[PDB]
Formats: structure tokens, C-alpha cells, sequence
């Protein structure tokens, strides 16, 4: 396997996750041999730490995932550390110094990274003193991995790319989000590219709908504070939701590279339609979940930290529209939501029923594509075939696959993934500045009504599949939802 | 359910295949409530037998399908027997007077059903005696079930079935083919018809080849005397095979009546290339089975009865050539034979890999939707998807079905089934006149060459797939057979 030669700066590096998913991710990658030699981790925050408690900071970190220590303490050895206040520009210069002493000490020129696991409201400030401050390499590449979120509006978001845009351009940004990482979201494009049957039938004259759904059985739990001011739309709608959206509704692309996909996907972004407050109230559903089955189930305003006056959304279902040729007319409907049914992220393709007639008394029904992507990976083809009767009539069965367990076991964990990605330059699986801004102007069209009030607040029994009007929505075009829990 | 008005007259009414398949059929059909009280059955053979002699014999052969005894009795009060020289023209007015006497005790308005369980040479004798000595009832219907096979080549088959029409019209005719009758052939028209994608693709533009496979695994057996004579071309090319591939060729029907769908099955049988001998020598493998790989799996010619100076085929593949637009350039091509690694009947339908580049190390391959027909049906959908790897390339997955416990336990023997349909006058499940004279002048053609001895005879080692000229022949136009074995 060719060798990576790259620099990496956790900024938040003695964090809960970076001890947790950032450090044992990148150990993967030098396990297989991706990292050999000149690399470097430069791991800093305020706590005063020298590079041995540092090291044993990581040593304590890739504990249950050594099999071999020699091979544990080689890479360990690559890891130095540097106290630094992210707010003090003097103090840049000391973390500026310990880059430098990094690259000498294992010869790496430029192809820097920096990972900013802090607090968001440090992203705008810590990329401006990158650049002031001299930490950008003048040799190589110099990328930014931004974590979740990306503002908490079109206008907080627009200006943090705009800070960001001083020492980088788009391309060299990557938001992270999670679900873009995961392995059969990124199965999507190969069925529908790779398979010419698919590929034919990948618009509105064989699709009649597309659903998105993202359900959890939890609730809000311990994390109320955040929560009760994002509900569903922020927490999974506008990020999660929207991206595999995008997957979904992309033109077919020039080529398979990232500019290509982007380019594609952006096209199906700038065709979506905004809502104004009409639309929002027709097309689009909130609702707050309530009281459950038993006793621990209990309605979302008597949850703690849950203000006894709170509107907020705990489930959130919508139409989505696009304005091309290749979806005129085909709904894309998505949901997401706390104490539902099941936990489950899948998307299923409603394709349209056929016109021939068998003269039977079951007629054909409509073909379902589904891709289950949580909790456990799996596609299945629902078709209609003949039933097993005396007299000719159709029925639906299901073609289907899962995962092996040898798939699970080489399937690399979303973090490696996207940090892997980033060392590549492959921009194929990160929202770009585009796709995000489109969607925070969707969301936050259907925010301004739910804040002005101006929608009604649907509640839903704990442990359905959400409120009626979620079904209504549907059944207002003929069609309803595939997955009923 | 709706009852069946019918009087069923059984030649050969005493034979092995009355006794293990025919009465317990009809039978089936009782219980399930088709037959109630206007029916009867009237059997008839050589041997003297009397009424309450005749009940025995099929009490006796209903008696493994027997839960309620007073059900058991009463379907057996509906038979007669009436001794009869099939020769004897004088002996046809005794079993005109049985019929009526039938007829009458159960009120029934003609509606007769002739079943011709008797040596071949007697097909065409008793159906111009039914007409001459007034059998055919002057009310309803009549219709004749002709047992395998019909003919033995273009000229015999056009002589049998020019005798057959002094007494009945084509779509009176039933020509007895159990693979018809099979429930995964008929399943075929229902996923391609059924579900647009499939419908679309079912032409030359998606489909690369389609495949037929008929292989098993045991040898000549104890049949020598007859196959010897007959060999894989005659005894599973011409009316299986051929007849499978009518389902598969076939043009869309205008409706899935029997009359629609002979229509379009006949388009196509009518564009199918007649071989000259240089094309049965480019497009068509024959070969006998050697030597196995113990001493129970011994050589074609060492079988008992079996003269050691035979030429017979106990193997053929071929390539059938359509010349309809639909398949300009699709190669179908036919494999049936002895001594092969597996007992099964499959359809294999190659879909044209696509021509997206990925840019990946692995291309996409051709996708694969297999029927499985024997020995337990099922379908698969071979298709492209992602591996499990860090860089980003396709590999190939399986969607898989099966039939059900339930499944098998609901699906009528292909002999209930064809009696059934007979009495519903349903012709969809049967071949007509043009389908097996022109499935006669394609196997005659090659025939030709073969007593002729114009062509090589291939070996091959007992549990493979066939001789290696069978892979040469796909090999020529980029193909490959799909089941290995």
C-alpha cells in the first residue's frame, strides 16, 4: 500500500473524542500501513502536558486495540504535545514551533491537517490565526476537518465559511458528519451506477417516491439542554437527512470524482424548492412525543430540563421537491424522530406499478428498492411474482441480502473513513459549501414558521412510527410509507 | 368455489400412470371442491374388469391421499369402467353407451374430456374412432390430452396431428409437457410483465444472453432401450427446453389470455434460425458421457443394453438465434444432459455490464437474475454493489429467494394442474401446433446431421458440466455459462 506523508493537529487533543474515536482511528490507519514513517500527530490544548504525559495519554488510548507493543509504542513515538490557548494569537506562535519541530523530526513537507474537536464557537477564530499566524504549510496541501455542526443557521453558517474562506478555499474544508462515512450510504451510487437496470429506471418515469427515514427508540435523555433548541429539524434533518438526500437525487455524474459527484448533487440542490409559510404548514410536519406504553415512557415535557412550555420538535416528517426534469413530480419524502418504533436509517424507492394486465384479482403492485443502512446493513427488492394458487394471480416477495460478518469486521469504522479520506484529498463523501448553504436556507424557511409559531404541533404515542398527519401527508399523492416499524 | 361440469374418459385406465398420478390428481381437485356432483370418470382398458372391480383399483390408488374416509367413498361413486379394443371400431359403440350411462346418472351436458394414457401408436387410431363412432359429445365441449410424446420428428408430428384434426381443432388439443405445468415456469411472464424495470430491460439493448440449463446427474439408467434412440435432443431439447425458451421469447401480449399469449409466443418461434449442416456445426455440441471419477460412474457404452457401437447424444448445448428486433444479436443458449455435477432446470439471464467508470480497480461485472426451477425454487439477483474496502470499487451481490414450507405445501402437482386447466379450457400452460412444428424442424435439422454422422461427437467425464467445446461455444461471442455446477 503507498505511504500517506502527513502532519496532523488535533486541536482538542486530550478530549473525550479524540481519547475515543480520533486516536484509535488513526492508529488503524498505521496498522495497515497507510502511516509508516513520516507522519506526525501534534495533539494540543490548555492543559499544561509535556510529551511523555502526552504520549501516555495515547498509550492509554490505543490500549484495546493493541495486539503487538512494539507495534504500539513505533507509532506512539510519532505523537508530541503543546499547551496553547486557542484565543491568545501570541500563543500560536509556540504551537507554530512545535509543528516545525515535527515535520524536521520526521522529515514531512507541508500536507497539514487540522482537526478542530474544540467548541464551535472557536472554528472562525482558530482558522483566521492559522493564517496570521504563519501554522499554514507553504509546501503540500493544508486541510481543515470542522466538526459537527456547521452554524445553526443559513446566516451564523454563512458567516463562519466566510471566516474560514481567509486561509481556505471549499475544497480544502471537510465538515464532518458521520452518516456521509457510513458504508452502505456509500453503497448507493454503485447499485444505481453500476447496474444499467437501475440506472434506467433512476427517475420519474419508474419512481413514484422516494423515502428517507431516520427513527430512534430513545428519547431525549441527559442531553436536554441541547436538544429542546434543535429538535429533530436541526439535530437530523438539516445534516444527516439532506446529505443522503443528496446521494439520492444527484444527476448522473461526468466521471466518479469528487468535483463530478459534487457537481451533480449541486444540481439537484439548486432545484429544490424553498418553502414560504403555506407550504411549510402543507408539506411538512413537527410533532413532540408523548405518553408511551409504560411508565418509563414518559411524554417529552416531563423529561428533565425539558422546559414544562416547550414547542419543541422531537419528530419531523416532509416532502421535499425537486425543480429537474429527471424528478418532476416525484416526491421525496423524509422523516426522523426520538421514541419511535425502531431504530432504523433506511431509504426506500417506491417504484411505479405497472399497467399490465393479468386479468387476475390481485393486480401488480408497486416494486420497493430498500437500503437499510442502520443498525445492521442490508438491500432488499420487493417484485411481484405469480402466488401460489390454482388460478393465475400476483404477489410480492423479497429478494434480499445482508451483510456478512466478514463485511462488518473489514468494514472500517466511520472516523478511519473520513480521516483517511481527508489525508486523500477525496472530497466524494463530504457536503460542500453549496449543498450546505442550500440546505440551511430549506430548513431555516420551515424554522422562521415553527419559531413564529405559525404551524401547528403534533404529538405522537411513544413507540409508534409518529403522529397521523405524518400518514395524511403521504396519502395526499397516493402513496404511503413503506417501513411501518 | 366454482364447480366444474365434466366427464372424463380415461384410456388406459388401469396403467401405472392412472394409478400414481392421474386418480390422485383428480382427486386433489374433489377436495378442493371443484368437482362436487356433476362430474364422472369413466375409465377404460383391455383387461375385463367390472364397476365394483374398477372402484377397488382406485380406492386403492386414492388411498395415500385419503384423511376422510366418507370423502374417499364418495368420489369413487363417480366411476365406471368399460373393457375396450382401441382396434376395434365395433368395441367403440360399448364405451359410447358407458359414457352416456355416465352422463346421464350424473346429469351431465357433454363437456368431455378424452385422456389418451397409451402407447403413441394409438394417438391418431382412437381420436378418428371418437369422431366416426360418435363419442364427442354434440353439447359443450371436448377436448383431448395427448400424453408424451408428440412425434418423433416434423413428418410423424404432422401426421398425428393431421389425424387429430378429423376430430378436434388445434385449441382442443392438450399435449402433456409437466415442465409447463411447473410453478416457477410459470413465474416468469409474472416478473417480467409485472414489475417495468424488468419489462423495459427484457430486450436486446439490457440483455447480453440468456441461458437454459437442464442438467442431471444420474445416467441411462434402466430406460436404455428407449434413449438410445432418443437422446438429450429428443427426449429434453424438443419439448422442454424449446418450450421453456417460448416463456422467455416472447413478445409483450396484447392481454394474458391463453390466445394473446400464443400469439406472442409464436412471433417468436416463427423468427427462430433453422440450421443448415455447417451452422449445426458452429452453433450446436453433441457428446456422451465417459468415465467417471469411481467404478459406479461407468462410460455411455458400457451401459446394459446400450450397443457398443452407439453414437447417441446424452448431452447437447446449443445457441438459438431470433430474428426479431427484440433480440437482434442475443444468443440463447440451451445445455441439457447426463451424468452432469447437478440435478437442476435454471434460467440465467445475463444483463450487458454497464459502461460507468468508477475509476475503480474492479469494474462493473454483468448482473445475473437466476430462476431456479428444480429441484426447489428460487431467485436471485446478481448485482453491483461496493466492497468492503478503504479505496472505493465494486463486487458483486446476491438477492436471494426461496419458496416457503407453506409455499410447496399449497403448490398443486404439475398434473392437477394440467388436468385443471384442461377442464378450464386455459391453453396458456400448453404448446400449440405452430410451437412444436417449428420446435420439430429445428431439432430435425440437426437430426439430420447427426444420423448422417456430419459432425463431431464430443466426450466428456462424468459429474462435470459437459465437454469443453460447451464453454467454446459461449466463448465465441464473449459469454460464459453461469452455473458451474
Amino acid at each position: 500500500v503507498s505511504e500517506i506523508k502527513t502532519l496532523v493537529t488535533f486541536f482538542g487533543g486530550t478530549g473525550d473524542l479524540a481519547k475515543r474515536k480520533l486516536y484509535p482511528s488513526v492508529f488503524n490507519l498505521y496498522k495497515k500501513g497507510y502511516l509508516q514513517k513520516h507522519f506526525a500527530i501534534v495533539g494540543t490544548a490548555r492543559q499544561a502536558l509535556n510529551d511523555d504525559e502526552f504520549k501516555q495519554l495515547v498509550r492509554d488510548s490505543i490500549k484495546d486495540f493493541t495486539d503487538d507493543q512494539a507495534q504500539a509504542e513505533a507509532f506512539i513515538e510519532h505523537f508530541s504535545y503543546r499547551a496553547h490557548d486557542v484565543t491568545d494569537a501570541a500563543s500560536y506562535a509556540v504551537l507554530k514551533e512545535a509543528i516545525e519541530e515535527a515535520a524536521d523530526k520526521f522529515d514531512i513537507d507541508g500536507n497539514r491537517i487540522f482537526y478542530m474537536s474544540v467548541a464551535p464557537r472557536f472554528f472562525g477564530t482558530i482558522a483566521k490565526y492559522l493564517k496570521s499566524e504563519g501554522l499554514l504549510a507553504d509546501t503540500g496541501y493544508n486541510r481543515l476537518m470542522i466538526e459537527k455542526p456547521f452554524g445553526t443557521s443559513y446566516d451564523t453558517a454563512a458567516e463562519l465559511q466566510n471566516d474560514l474562506e481567509n486561509a481556505f478555499d471549499d475544497n480544502q474544508l471537510f465538515r464532518i458528519d458521520h452518516y456521509l462515512g457510513k458504508e452502505m450510504v456509500q453503497n448507493i451510487a454503485a447499485l444505481r451506477f453500476g447496474n444499467p437496470i437501475f440506472d434506467a429506471a433512476w427517475n420519474k418515469d419508474y419512481i413514484k417516491n422516494v423515502q428517507v427515514t431516520l427513527s430512534e427508540v430513545l428519547g431525549v435523555e441527559e442531553r436536554a439542554g441541547y436538544y429542546d433548541t434543535a429538535g429533530a429539524l436541526l439535530d437530523m434533518i438539516q445534516n444527516h437527512t439532506m446529505q443522503i438526500v443528496g446521494w439520492l437525487a444527484m444527476e448522473k455524474p461526468e466521471s466518479f470524482t469528487d468535483k463530478d459527484i459534487r457537481a451533480a448533487k449541486n444540481a439537484a440542490f439548486n432545484a429544490l424548492k424553498i418553502y414560504d409559510e403555506a407550504e411549510v404548514n402543507k408539506y411538512f410536519v413537527r410533532a413532540q412525543y408523548g405518553a408511551g406504553d409504560s411508565a418509563d415512557f414518559k411524554p417529552y415535557l416531563e423529561e428533565l430540563d425539558v422546559p414544562a412550555d416547550s414547542k419543541n420538535n422531537t419528530f419531523i416528517a416532509g416532502e421535499l421537491q425537486f425543480d429537474l426534469p429527471r424528478w418532476e413530480g416525484v416526491p421525496f419524502y423524509v422523516r426522523s424522530g426520538k421514541r419511535l418504533a425502531a431504530k432504523q436509517t433506511r431509504v426506500d424507492i417506491v417504484f411505479k406499478a405497472g399497467t399490465f394486465n393479468f386479468g387476475s384479482e390481485q393486480e401488480a403492485c408497486e416494486a420497493v428498492l430498500s437500503i437499510i443502512i442502520d443498525p445492521k446493513g442490508a438491500i432488499e427488492l420487493k417484485l411481484n411474482a405469480k402466488s401460489v394458487e390454482d388460478a393465475f394471480n400476483t404477489r410480492t416477495i423479497d429478494l434480499g441480502w445482508t451483510v456478512s460478518d466478514e463485511d462488518k469486521k473489514n468494514t472500517p469504522e466511520p472516523y478511519e473513513r473520513m480521516i483517511h479520506d481527508t489525508m486523500n484529498g477525496d472530497g466524494s463523501n463530504f457536503a460542500d459549501w453549496n449543498g450546505v448553504s442550500i440546505a440551511w436556507k430549506f430548513v431555516d424557511a420551515i424554522s422562521a414558521v415553527y419559531t413564529a409559531d405559525k404551524a401547528p404541533l403534533e404529538t405522537y404515542k411513544s413507540g409508534s412510527m409518529g403522529p397521523e398527519a405524518s400518514d395524511k401527508l403521504l396519502a395526499a399523492n397516493g402513496d404511503a410509507w413503506v417501513f411501518k416499524g
